[PDB]
């Protein structure tokens, strides 16, 4: 994985190993998922970027960059809830990730 | 773009652009897209990787491919009718186009 890698990739590599559903997981329902350990998956990608002071409250700022733009959406009422958004301008987005 | 950029990363460079829609759109229903000029698709995809012998029948193997594995599938029905498919598995593949 390249030094630019984004975090909605690196996100995505983690979820589609079921065996990481202990700490992030596709709940079922279309492309939500819940970061069921949030400080686990910032610690995972403060490794993956050599940046061991990373935490959750950094790492949450760039989910809410994604939302924000509409890349993802952050899902009413839940804690840790997000969801990939579906849709012709999102897919651009995600098909530059550079 | 890089020279391993992915067709379908190309087709949605072009299908992001509605000055465009002569000869490739986002058809509305969802992330369903039509090939309006295949030939001219496949002209540009040529251009874009240094093969000027590119043909839409070359073009078309990698769409079946793609629709195959279930990233994209093909409308039935239809001439020229593709859409990306919105789920967890096909994303990983987008995720990581190299």
């Amino acid at each position: 994985m390249r030094g630019a890698l984004q975090l909605w990739q690196f996100l995505v590599a983690l979820l589609d190993d079921p065996t990481n559903a202990h700490f992030i997981a596709w709940t079922g329902r279309g492309m939500e998922f819940k970061l069921i350990e949030p400080e686990e998956v910032a610690r995972l990608w403060g490794i993956q970027k050599n940046r061991p002071a990373m935490n959750y409250d950094k790492l949450s700022r760039s989910l809410r960059y994604y939302y924000e733009k509409g890349i993802m959406q952050k899902v009413a009422g839940e804690r840790y809830v997000y969801k990939f958004v579906c849709e012709p301008e999102a897919l651009f987005s995600l098909a530059f990730p550079d």
